[PDB]
């Protein structure tokens, strides 16, 4: 009985690791490469994995898991009798596979055209403009058009795409494919604890909406800016204002305490992409933490190809299931934001090593949150003042109380504005695949939601016809939401432990851990657990306790929270949206 259960996880774990490193190609092959051929290819593939997802899915049924007596063996099965879209009949997996193809190759080919005059592609050419023009009509043209063509062109694909992966989770025996994405947690009281995280950092988050909004008001001009209102969601320096850090020249707190343009200052300094990622690898092998292996620098795609491929620029990072071959493909330019992303994507490729030599079904992260933290909780440190200046791209900072309130704005313009982005995604999409959100009223609620949790309206009023949640990545892609805004907490409580592992002393937002190897061993004892476990002990083994807090994020900004409220209350602002109805008038 159990041996026979003990033999089915060997054989799958088998036949798994060479299919979905098949399957992996495939997909590598078409990201890096989207032509025809390679579509056609990868459509295969996928039913080639859905065949051994079924074959291996319908055996692991036949056990009753209720019997088996290892725990392990236990899980594995429980996992496997998740056929995922393997639970479709044939007609319909087929059509699904074809949509999520074309939705995310729409996504990733849209370009929005001047009249009579150039074409621009998301990355470089949209987000460029978003971050630095400082002009409200420019800024709009860019925000509208992306919206125009890549949002408006997914909508005649996702009502039936919420249709089939609904359809396919309930054939797993979820309800719909909300409930099948929250359970990747495996914590039943998932949605209260979100929510009281998010409303714990409502004070640090509503101060800096309101710090924002009376310099936005500044710049932009009284008639555009309403001082009680939502801020219109174009001028926060990203296309989805999802991070605020590319204005931070319009909201410095201290003028007289410059920063060194970092940008200027990695190009002046030669620095490249895989410079960037070489840095990357340094810190992890720093804490005694594993190096790429020789294979990535071979294999990854660290920039924009120039030889006319069309590729998905959107960065990601690959695990071929071989536990040697693994990658990444990001259109990197070069400067600090994307800095920062090369350290996350290869916080990615960190996990993917440490867990290298569990099962196939254990190869995950504690929960998704888990596998999103790591490389932005080495990032937390390489972003410190005292580290960049190492790199020579900021100069001397130290000794400053005025360079260090400005340090904690330009943190907090990307953490904290984060925050409920990342919450409001899936609060969303959970109820788009619950179906309290019909294809009738998709982006007034999805614009319900951008002004209830993150104060924002837009520019130009939405008409019938747009769906602007398709403009961004995740949702054309089909990629859960909720595991960004997990991360964002717990990366400073990991931030916060191994700061005291390595014997910080001081304030939180001072640390850098580089080269602490009592840092490394928290995070990889951790990691080599993968999805063995339930996710509290991970946090455990990390932290010394086993919830998600945000005391940690909060003690970090503690110093920035107390400046926000004696500059807001100077400026007589009243905090929030109670003007939520405001749009602009022109
Ligand atoms: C329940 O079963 C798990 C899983 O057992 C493993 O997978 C099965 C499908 C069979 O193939 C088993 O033969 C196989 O061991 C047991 O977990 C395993 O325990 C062993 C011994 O404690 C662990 O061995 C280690 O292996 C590493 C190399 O990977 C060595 O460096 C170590 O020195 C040590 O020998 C093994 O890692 C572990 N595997 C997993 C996936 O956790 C588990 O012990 C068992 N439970 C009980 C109560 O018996
Ligand atoms: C353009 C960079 C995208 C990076 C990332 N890309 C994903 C691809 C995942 C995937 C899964 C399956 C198939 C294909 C792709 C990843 O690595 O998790 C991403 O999406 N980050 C989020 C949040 C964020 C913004 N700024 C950051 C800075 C640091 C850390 C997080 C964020 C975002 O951009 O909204
Ligand atoms: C892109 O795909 C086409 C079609 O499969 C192939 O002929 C070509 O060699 C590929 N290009 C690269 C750079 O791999
Ligand atoms: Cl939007
Ligand atoms: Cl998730
Ligand atoms: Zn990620």
């Amino acid at each position: 009985d159990e041996a026979e259960a003990s033999k089915f996880v060997e054989e799958y774990d088998r036949t798994s690791q060479v299919v979905w490193n098949e399957y992996a190609g495939a997909n590598w092959n078409y990201n890096t490469n989207i032509t025809t051929e390679t579509s056609k290819i990868l459509l295969q593939k996928n039913m080639q994995i859905a065949q051994h997802t079924l074959k291996y899915g319908t055996q692991a049924r036949k056990f009753d898991v209720n019997q088996l007596q290892n725990t392990t063996i236990k899980r594995i099965i429980k996992k496997v009798q998740d056929l995922e879209r393997a639970a479709l009949p044939a007609q319909e997996l087929e059509e699904y596979n074809k949509i999520l193809l074309d939705m995310e190759t729409t996504y990733s080919v849209a370009t929005v055209c001047h009249p009579q005059g150039s074409c621009l592609q998301l990355e470089p050419d949209l987000t460029n403009v978003m971050a630095t023009s400082r002009k409200y009509e420019d800024l709009l043209w860019a925000w509208e058009g992306w919206r125009d063509k890549a949002g408006r062109a997914i909508l005649q694909f996702y009502p039936k795409y919420v249709e089939l992966i609904n359809q396919a989770a309930r054939l797993n025996g979820y309800v719909d494919a909300g409930d099948s994405w929250r359970s990747m947690y495996e914590t039943p009281s998932l949605e209260q604890d979100l929510e009281r995280l998010f409303q714990e950092l409502q004070p640090l988050y509503l101060n800096l909406h309101a710090y924002v909004r009376r310099a936005l008001h500044r710049h932009y001009g009284a008639q555009h800016i309403n001082l009680e209102g939502p801020i219109p969601a174009h001028l926060l320096g990203n296309m989805w204002a999802q991070t605020w850090s590319n204005i931070y020249d319009l909201v410095v707190p201290f003028p007289s305490a410059p920063s060194m343009d970092t940008t200027e200052a990695m190009l002046k300094q030669g620095w490249t992409p895989r410079r960037m990622f070489k840095e990357a690898d340094d810190f992890f092998t720093s804490l005694g933490l594993l190096p790429v292996p020789p294979e990535f620098w071979q294999k990854s795609m660290l920039e924009k190809p120039t030889d006319g491929r069309e590729v998905v620029c959107h960065a990601s990072a690959w695990d071929f299931y071989n536990g040697k071959d693994f990658r990444i493909k990001q259109c990197t330019t070069v400067n600090l934001e994307d800095l920062v992303v090369a350290h996350h994507e290869m916080g990615h490729i960190q996990y993917f090593m440490q867990y290298k030599d569990l099962p196939v079904a254990l190869r995950e992260g504690a929960n998704p949150g888990f596998h999103e933290a790591i490389g932005d909780v080495l990032a937390l440190s390489v972003s410190t003042p005292k580290h960049l200046h190492s790199l020579n791209l900021l100069s001397s900072e130290g000794g400053s109380d005025e360079h260090d309130i400005n340090f904690l704005m330009k943190m907090a313009l990307d953490k904290i504005a984060f925050i409920p982005f990342s919450y409001l995604v899936d609060q969303w999409r959970w109820r788009v695949f619950d179906g309290s959100i019909t294809k009738e009223n998709y982006n007034q609620e999805w614009w319900s939601l951008r002004l209830k949790y993150q104060g924002l309206c837009p520019p130009v009023p939405r008409t019938q016809g747009d769906f602007d949640p398709g403009a961004k990545f995740h949702i054309p892609s089909s990629v859960p939401y909720i595991r960004y805004f997990v991360s964002f907490i717990i990366q400073f409580q990991f931030h916060e432990a191994l700061c005291q592992a390595a014997g910080h002393t001081g304030p939180l937002h001072k640390c850098d851990i580089y080269q602490s190897k009592e840092a490394g061993q928290r995070l990889a004892t951790a990691m080599k657990l993968g999805f063995s476990r339930p996710w509290p002990e991970a946090m455990q083994l990390i932290t010394g306790q086993p919830q998600m807090s945000a005391s940690a994020m909060l003690s970090y900004f503690k110093p920035l929270l107390d400046w926000l409220r004696t500059e807001n209350e100077l400026h007589g602002e009243k905090l929030g949206w109670p003007q939520y109805n405001w749009t602009p008038n022109s």
